């Protein structure tokens, strides 16, 4: 992983944590050595912040993977451009490939930030950073599970 730590705090400026709960998917259980990659575009799909990645989630079932970590976005909300979105990778260990692959992604806006419980839908791999085209994973009730807190 690569989880960084919360930035200092700036008077009159607000941090957010997003708790990464859980995600959803039809084939959650099959996944090896699944992580999920956080990361801030701007709205050309470029970074506006290092990514980050979780450490592997081991709690696994059916159809969640299990996460229950925190994820410190790294710059202070106010000084984020408009289109910015906030998104959220689900890698796993191909073993017919022997290499890592992008699944699926979710991202969030900067008008979705809020406080509390948030599900968000999955599209499938590519990643488009650009979020002009989207292709949905599935019509099931599985989705990333976060929860938002802000932070002065």
């Amino acid at each position: 992983g690569s989880l960084l730590p919360r930035l200092p705090s700036e008077p009159g400026m607000t941090l957010l944590t997003l708790t990464i709960e859980k995600i959803g998917l039809k084939d959650a259980g099959q996944c090896i050595d699944p992580y999920i990659t956080v990361s801030v575009k701007d709205l050309n799909g470029i970074d506006l912040n290092p990514v980050q990645d979780t450490p592997v989630a081991t709690r696994k079932e059916d159809t969640y993977i299990h996460f229950s970590v925190d994820v410190e976005i790294q710059r202070h909300l106010e000084k984020l451009p408009k289109g910015a979105a906030i998104f959220f990778e689900f890698k796993h260990y191909k073993p017919k490939k022997r290499f890592t692959s992008t699944k699926c992604f979710a991202f969030m806006e900067m008008d979705e930030i809020k406080p509390g419980p948030i599900v968000i839908e999955l599209y499938k791999k590519p990643t488009d950073f650009k979020r002009k085209k989207l292709n949905l994973l599935t019509k099931k009730p599985l989705y990333l599970h976060l929860n938002q807190t802000l932070h002065k």
